[PDB]
């Protein structure tokens, strides 16, 4: 097994902690973890490519697209590799997170440790907002809190 | 050209920014940039296995040791990977990092990427400080701020 973890922290603060757990390099990775301090309801949920923190979290780039596909929710063949799509927050603010992810990896070149993890403002509209930047980005607003995923023991 | 970043924070005065270029596969890897809020004099610089920050730097564990080696400084044949030995702070509490090193690497069993760069409280002794301590960790003391090194464009 391979495992990765991530603490994403901004302003409010919003702060989380997510953990990756991936079995066999051809396998799915388990995504879980808890994030607080967010608006009630839907928000983006991205791997971006660059784990580029130096002017936080504005520093991490575009979405993480190896393969130079178009914007998706997870379920979507058509997606970038770092389309989590959205995690839900309750109204205390908090999002449990809990996604199994067959794209991402923990190995070879969908992997995405020393990339940025990022929880949004808004919700990720899945490439179905109806406009250009639907899919590119999702329309998911502002970059609320991010970190650099690393390797866990 | 591979490249790599680090931003370095704890909970005291000490930050940093610490950028990796490495130019070919297997090449040497560039080491540099700045960090402040430190004592004049030397400061033990490590990579520490696990990119692990969830509870600041104590999270990171050992140091990098892929190949089962004692602890020492950069220019020794006996070292971690990990070992970068020391930064050095001037009066101004500000320590210029430019390091040349060839066993650390951006790719492959070397690769320090999604682990974690801490700078300390006192000096690493390089392995020569005359207790049992000395090959394990260099006496650095305390981890006064550390972060994830991610991917770079
Ligand atoms: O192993 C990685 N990439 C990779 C890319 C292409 C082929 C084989 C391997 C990797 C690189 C940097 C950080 C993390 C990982 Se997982
Ligand atoms: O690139 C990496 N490994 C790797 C391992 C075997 C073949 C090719 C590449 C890597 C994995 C995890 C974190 C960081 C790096 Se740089
Ligand atoms: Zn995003
Ligand atoms: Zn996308
Ligand atoms: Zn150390
Ligand atoms: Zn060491």
């Amino acid at each position: 097994a391979t495992k990765a973890v991530c603490v994403l922290k901004g302003d409010g603060p919003v702060q989380g902690i997510i953990n990756f757990e991936q079995k066999e390099s051809n396998g799915p990775v388990k995504v879980w973890g808890s994030i607080k301090g967010l608006t009630e309801g839907l928000h983006g949920f991205h791997v971006h490519e660059f784990g580029d923190n130096t002017a936080g979290c504005t520093s991490a780039g575009p979405h993480f697209n190896p393969l130079s596909r178009k914007h998706g929710g997870p379920k979507d063949e058509e997606r970038h590799v770092g389309d989590l799509g959205n995690v839900t927050a309750d109204k205390d603010g908090v999002a449990d997170v809990s996604i199994e992810d067959s794209v991402i990896s923990l190995s070879g070149d969908h992997c995405i440790i020393g990339r940025t993890l990022v929880v949004h403002e808004k919700a990720d509209d899945l490439g179905k907002g109806g406009n250009e930047e639907s899919t590119k980005t999702g329309n998911a607003g502002s970059r609320l809190a991010c970190g650099v995923i690393g390797i866990a023991q």
